[PDB]
């Protein structure tokens, strides 16, 4: 495909993402490299508007496929490479159970040799004694499968996932992911079968940041065929 050959070392990534959540508005830079060969993504956050509104957990999702790892097998499926360098559209809609929402919009593109994902960020009906606004999500991630869908009406792709974000008091939040992706160039892209990405990730802390930040290391595999 056009995107593959984009991704066969190590790729800067740049993150812009600026959001109100309730009112409450903020911004996040963010910076690493991904590697696409081990599905590999290694990235720091900084919240520069100052203190970070929700949880971080809260974000990550949020916070670019084309870094998975695809079997040989499985390079024909491979929608995310394939719109590259012209990039995609990534709108979601992501409802946290018994809570609010919020909807998304980003653009993921090369710029000259980063890659960027660019993204706003919109949260409504949060509860001011939920477990978002509250602050009640632990600092850590669980392993979650995303399931792929072609899309042939809007030549892009559908995906739908749960995401399970654990709770202080040891119980969960559940946040559903609606998400649709359509090329923003005029080019051909890979329309896949249907396929999952298997993920996990990893959150940290950078002892020597003193700004509100999140330390992130991601590994993403496709598998289903």
């Amino acid at each position: 495909s056009k995107g593959e050959e984009l991704f066969t070392g190590v790729v800067p990534i740049l993150v812009e993402l600026d959001g109100d959540v309730n009112g409450h508005k903020f911004s996040v830079s963010g910076e690493g490299e991904g590697d696409a060969t081990y599905g590999k993504l290694t990235l720091k956050f900084i919240c520069t508007t100052g203190k970070l509104p929700v949880p971080w957990p809260t974000l990550v999702t949020t916070f670019v496929q084309c870094f998975s790892r695809y079997p040989d097998h499985m390079k024909r499926h491979d929608f995310f490479k394939s719109a590259m360098p012209e990039g995609y559209v990534q709108e979601r809609t992501i409802f946290f159970k018994d809570d609010g929402n919020y909807k998304t919009r980003a653009e993921v593109k090369f710029e000259g040799d980063t890659l960027v994902n660019r993204i706003e960020l919109k949260g409504i009906d949060f509860k001011e004694d939920g477990n978002i606004l509250g602050h009640k999500l632990e600092y850590n991630y669980n392993s979650h499968n995303v399931y792929i869908m072609a899309d042939k009406q809007k030549n892009g792709i559908k995906v739908n996932f749960k995401i399970r974000h654990n709770i202080e008091d040891g119980s969960v939040q559940l946040a559903d992911h609606y998400q649709q992706n359509t090329p923003i160039g005029d080019g051909p892209v890979l329309l896949p079968d249907n396929h999952y990405l298997s993920t996990q990730s990893a959150l940290s802390k950078d002892p020597n940041e003193k700004r509100d930040h999140m330390v992130l290391l991601e590994f993403v595999t496709a598998a289903g065929i």
